[PDB]
């Protein structure tokens, strides 16, 4: 075993061809169940062999413990890779918990992806 650091964690991983379910995750890092760090932040996670937000949050939470840290679902909703009309686009809610902070995970796309624009809205289910 080796301690891990939230650093290490990538803060946007997404598969991505169509719509899809995504979440946003709050990862609280706990290195080797035992380490004197007890940090968090916000990751995005999204993909699309998930059939509903409880797997993506169930996997991410098996991975994390994996590491050294543990997890909270903040929120989610869907993305869309446009595959027709300009950019990244994210909306609806999760069912399971809440809609998502959509705006941070933008920001987060928008940081950590080279496509020009990623915005939101929450028109509708």
């Amino acid at each position: 075993m080796a301690v891990a650091d939230l650093a290490l964690i990538p803060d946007v991983d997404i598969d991505s061809d169509g719509v899809f379910k995504y979440v946003l995750i709050r990862v609280h890092s706990a290195p080797r169940s035992g380490a004197p760090a007890a940090e968090s932040k916000e990751i995005v996670r999204g993909y699309k062999w998930a059939e509903y937000h409880a797997d993506i949050y169930d996997k991410v939470s098996g991975d994390m413990q994996k590491q050294g840290c543990d997890c909270e679902c903040l929120g989610g909703g869907r993305i869309s890779h446009q595959s027709q009309d300009k950019k990244i686009h994210v909306y609806g809610y999760s069912m399971a918990y809440g809609p998502a902070q959509h705006a941070i995970s933008t920001e987060k796309i928008k940081a950590k992806y080279p496509d020009y624009e990623v915005t939101w809205a929450n028109d509708g289910y």
